[PDB]
């Protein structure tokens, strides 16, 4: 016989893979991104310091 295969994943749980800060059933993506906690990661992940030569 046959067991069966999978052809579609689902699981957009409220989390921030970027800051690894899994939001709580209550918390929300907004409340997060709207907190230094997140911003910081967004400032470091790339950096604040400007580039040598500007465009
Ligand atoms: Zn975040």
């Amino acid at each position: 016989g046959s067991s069966g295969s999978s052809g579609g994943t689902d699981g957009t749980k409220p989390e921030c893979t970027l800051c690894g800060v899994k939001y709580s059933a209550r918390l929300s993506i907004r409340d997060h991104i709207f907190s230094k906690q997140h911003i910081s990661k967004v400032r470091e992940t790339v950096g604040s310091q400007l580039d040598r030569e500007k465009d």
